């Protein structure tokens, strides 16, 4: 039933900003230490969990560029995609909420004593917290290649990881499997543009942050493009590619 | 039999506590590099270890939390229940004395060196390696949300990993993944109230930490509202939301 | 299909370079937080990946020394041998091309700011990001010899892992406990030599930073010995002397 | 055939050992970054591959204490006792050596800056690369005290998680479980004593630092009481108290 599908998509995207956007809380402004690699892996196994909660009854989409492609080359229900993706931004959303909620106090605390205003350009290193930004020394198109080819690779290896007649069915392996995968990008290409490639796990949490204070750098991030349109669109670009390419160059020949 | 289930829910929750005041008096006195991650990821892992353990026998409940929740949503035996609380309280009681025993030296050394007087307002930070405190910048009501939100989710999902009518059954898998699970969210929220949600693994050290010498504030945490309330009840309310979550808005769609 | 083999390798070899080769270049050029372990276990599960991906097509060699050892030891069709060689190398090539793109910003901001001029002897760290490079502390034999020992652990491992007849099969398993054998290998041996155990893993990208501005150093590293006949043909060696050792001490009493 | 048996033990310790003290060598003389966790993880992990090489052969005890324990409380054969005992010693013997082999230089140019000593009270921080010492708060006792309960909960939990009988079996994921065990034992534990909990490891090792010219202080430690006979028999009380704990208060209740 689309509405049970709707609302695990909701809480599953959810569940994932939730440990996501919570690590990098408490790396901003609670000081913990983390590495790229930490951050990495707290941000995969968040997905794997909401996974786990949610692939029995919507599929366990919980990414709009997934969904997308699911319909283009999975045959997925096309009557579903727009409720999908209305609910899977929905959860990134509230969640991202959630997580400001409860990290309130730190937030304040952290913007008085190192003198940040919030909204200013030096506010977006915080407004990092909840959506992913442009590493400095790239531009908006070198940009857009990032997002864009990471998440064909995440698409192709989702497929790829769940496709049975290739090698042996990972079986309740596969979520933790993507997890792991999805650790891994964040770690060799994090720092370029935050491995966001999921249009809700960005948009969702920039407008909570935009209406938090932090106002139009939320979408610009501070530059002349407005940044908000690369985890928009580049991620969806990609996920085609992707799922494409596996189709194509392997599962034409299993 | 009940008394073979008490002894294990006792072991349980002692080998529970032993790996993760274990690893929190290494980072404390023993001067360990740990990052908020890997301590979080220590503690899910002895809690996952402690499930392999005991689950054949107790069921593996090794949380009061969780026993009053499975008793009120999971038909479990009502008759079951004081004496598993009684249980688990005791083993990490016993435990806590065990890892101190362990470290005895360090601890003393340590408060010599660092002038620290134990059972002083400053002493409650090592008086942190058994026991939950909450962060300095919120207070008693903020810290019962968190201790409840997070309950609520490790009881959801504690179902919905081990609900085999959702997706594909885990298997052996189940309890490792229970691991993770408390391990991201005491990353994702640990620094706010030390990730307790089990009043168990809370109560029964802090009642070792005021035995041991650091009297009233292992209680009270040095505030107004004795703090040892919130990882008491806290977790116990969330838990019961999180499990009548999941029969709602998860299980009902199964 | 020989084709759709050489495919497979050539995305699999690829892949494993990308989130290698990618984890390091976050550690040199974008500052990233990473111990040795760290970038071993990330090494490690990219080529856990990478197996996922193509074993169900290739058989996933991803490396020509275990090509070669499969010929030898595995009755590996030798027709498919240079095939598969050409494209693992291919692969690994097109990959750190990748890698380099999406971080040219970082590698040029980096060597401005701490005045590297790349292709000098001094530049040869930087290089480290797409190939392997001796310890100072050691020589051409020396290195010769690390290589050749834990390829020889890497290909005998990998055999004992696989073989079906050794103890309960692992099934789903294997390649996972593929990658955190390469992570331990990483972690307990990669300061010496950078664990390249794989002639495709070095030479492609090695050939590739040597067209982008490093020049001859990519090749001799600043040494005597041209060092790339280390990671050439050390590899090869110690997989036959482990292939061998194998069938001769384990598989021979299964 | 007894023969194969203690080929399969000798490697299996070996390549334990190879792993354990090689992630040690590279943090104490080649500067590599490792918390407490990641050392354990190591171990853990470098145990579970030797396991996964072994078992179907030996029955990978790998451990003195692990044997006479089986012997014991297992029914293993007794005359295979001392075979397996010294295959153990002897591969960890070698393998102790093979690392030094490696890192040769690393530990001569390190002791030459650092002007250390070999074979001075000074230089048994660079011989615990090799076996365990105790930590510098805690004596003989306190220390016996320290391995003896871990290995008793080695041995505990390896029966639990190896138990058919206990809770829903683990099949292929007991060798990595058992790491995961051992990991967290070194990382609430470890800065005691070194989590040694196996003779085998402990004094091979030592007998190799002892003829490399760190001579008396290998054994000693630089303390009153010789301190190898800790790691010696403490392991094995302890072992046979796990043993005895399990079939007692767990097993006789499933
Ligand atoms: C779940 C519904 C959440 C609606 C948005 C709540 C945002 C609360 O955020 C608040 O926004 C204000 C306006 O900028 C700021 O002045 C405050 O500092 C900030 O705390
Ligand atoms: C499903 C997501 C659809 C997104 C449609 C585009 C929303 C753009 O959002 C707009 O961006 C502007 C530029 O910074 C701001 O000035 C506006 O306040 C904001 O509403
Ligand atoms: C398993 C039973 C354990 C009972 C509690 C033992 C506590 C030992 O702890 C001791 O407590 C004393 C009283 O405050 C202090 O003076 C000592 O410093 C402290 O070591
Ligand atoms: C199963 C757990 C039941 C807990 C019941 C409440 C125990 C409260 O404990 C009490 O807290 C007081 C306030 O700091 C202290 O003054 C007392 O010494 C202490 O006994
Ligand atoms: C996939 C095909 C890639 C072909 C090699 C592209 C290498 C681009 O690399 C370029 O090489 C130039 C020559 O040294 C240098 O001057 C530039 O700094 C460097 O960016
Ligand atoms: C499949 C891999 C085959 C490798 C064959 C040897 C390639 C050696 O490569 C050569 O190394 C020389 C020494 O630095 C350089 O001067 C040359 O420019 C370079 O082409
Ligand atoms: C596998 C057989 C190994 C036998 C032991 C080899 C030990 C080599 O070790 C050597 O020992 C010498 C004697 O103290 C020292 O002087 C050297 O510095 C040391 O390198
Ligand atoms: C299977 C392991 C049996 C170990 C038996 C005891 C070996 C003790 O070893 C001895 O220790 C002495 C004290 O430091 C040294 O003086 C001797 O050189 C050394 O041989």
């Amino acid at each position: 039933t689309l509405k049970g599908q709707c609302i695990a998509e909701f809480l599953g995207t959810g569940l994932l900003i939730f440990f996501g956007v919570g690590c990098v809380a408490a790396l901003k402004v609670a000081g913990a230490s983390f590495g790229q690699w930490e951050i990495s892996v707290i941000w995969g196994l968040g997905v794997a969990m909401a996974i786990y909660l949610t692939a029995g009854v919507s599929g366990a989409h919980l990414n709009p560029a997934v969904t997308i492609a699911l319909w283009l080359f999975a045959c997925f229900d096309k009557r579903k995609v727009i409720p999908f993706i209305v609910s899977q931004v929905a959860g990134a959303f509230c969640a991202a909420a959630l997580v400001y909620g409860l990290y309130y106090n730190l937030f304040f605390d952290f913007e008085q004593t190192h003198h940040i205003v919030r909204g200013s350009v030096e506010s977006v290193d915080l407004a990092g917290t909840f959506s992913t930004y442009p590493n400095p020394h790239i531009n908006f198109v070198q940009a857009f290649a990032v997002e864009m080819v990471i998440t064909a690779i995440l698409m192709g290896l989702i497929l790829a990881l769940t496709d049975d007649g290739n090698g042996v069915p990972r079986g309740p392996l596969a979520p933790l499997l993507i997890g792991l995968l999805i650790a891994v990008i964040g770690a060799s290409m994090g720092p370029l543009t935050g491995f966001a490639m999921n249009p809700a796990r960005d948009f969702g949490p920039k407008v909570f942050a935009w209406l938090a204070g932090w106002g139009n750098v939320a979408f610009t991030g501070g530059r002349d493009i407005p940044y908000f349109l690369v985890p928009l669109f580049g991620p969806i670009v990609g996920a085609i590619v992707g799922a494409f390419a596996y189709r194509k160059l392997i599962g034409r020949h299993l």
